[PDB]
């Protein structure tokens, strides 16, 4: 067994959100995270050349920032209340993408098993983030 789930870091609030199927499309690409004063708003992921359908809220400022090519998320950290407020994605070329707010519960994730990176997120949405979860694969 490669695969692993880190989560679910948030509350139960919103409707279950997953991109389960987007991993097909490709690796991860790039990055879409809107937010606030307080919390994360909505997120979208890019798989390969296809961006993710939009999960979320309208309030708030889109940040959005592409990866290079063969580098792939290897941590995720955060922080959240009810909802999620911060995020950041450590990558294999040593860069933090950072996301919202520091304040609130911290989290930190780590892949389980060897050699695996960051393939999909699924979580909780509605008109902010609710709560994220990440998962781990070849
Ligand atoms: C308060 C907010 O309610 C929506 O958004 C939250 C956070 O995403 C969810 O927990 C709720 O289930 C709901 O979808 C809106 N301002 C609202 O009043 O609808
Ligand atoms: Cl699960
Ligand atoms: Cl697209």
């Amino acid at each position: 067994r490669s695969s692993s789930y880190s989560g679910e870091y948030g509350s139960g609030g919103g409707k279950r959100f997953s991109h389960s199927g987007n991993q097909l499309d490709g690796p991860i690409t790039a990055l879409r995270v809107r937010v606030n004063t307080y919390y994360i708003v909505g997120l979208q992921v890019r798989y390969g050349k296809v961006w993710s359908d939009y999960v979320g809220g309208r309030n708030g400022d889109l940040e959005e920032i592409f990866l290079h090519p063969g580098e792939s998320v290897i941590q995720v950290s955060g922080k959240y209340k009810w909802y999620l407020k911060k995020l950041v994605f450590v990558t294999d070329k040593g860069r933090y993408l950072s996301f919202g707010k520091d304040s609130g519960t911290s989290f930190n994730a780590v892949p389980l098993h060897p050699n695996t990176v960051l393939r999909f997120i699924s979580g909780r949405s509605g008109s902010l983030i609710d709560a994220i979860g990440l998962h781990w694969d070849v």
